[PDB]
């Protein structure tokens, strides 16, 4: 159903934390190898996590769920927001500049934690 794809999606999440964790460890660490293929990592769980989320939300107006749309809507907002920051992250990674990876490393745990806010009420509407 529509609920157990978010509950796969609320997993995939969950994965970008565990591995995102583990690469800003690496990070600080100094481990540039391993902070690689973390971010490789992250990016495939991106992808997947976003393809979950327009399932959803198209499932959602699909079956006419207003509130679920209206929620699912500024959720994806949000995520998008988030994967440009993690695009500019990655970008200062392949450039060397360590300052604005640890800068956007900040700004993106705040803007994801922003947006898993609204995950009681979509999961609640859907
Ligand atoms: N795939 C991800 C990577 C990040 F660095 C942060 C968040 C996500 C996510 O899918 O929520």
């Amino acid at each position: 159903s529509v609920k157990s794809e978010y509950a796969e999606a609320a997993a995939v999440g969950q994965e970008a934390v565990a591995v995102f964790n583990t690469m800003k460890a690496a990070f600080q660490n100094g481990d540039k190898e391993a902070v690689a293929q973390y971010l490789a990592r992250l990016a495939s769980l991106y992808t997947r996590h976003e393809e979950l989320l327009n399932r959803i939300l198209e499932k959602a107006r699909r079956e006419g769920n207003k509130e679920a749309v209206t929620l699912m809507n500024e959720f994806t907002a949000t995520f998008q927001t988030g994967k440009s920051i993690f695009n500019a992250m990655v970008a200062a990674f392949k450039n060397g500049d360590d300052d604005s990876f640890e800068s956007y490393l900040q700004a993106l745990e705040k803007v994801t934690a922003k947006g898993e806010t609204l995950a009681d009420q979509i999961a609640k509407a859907l």
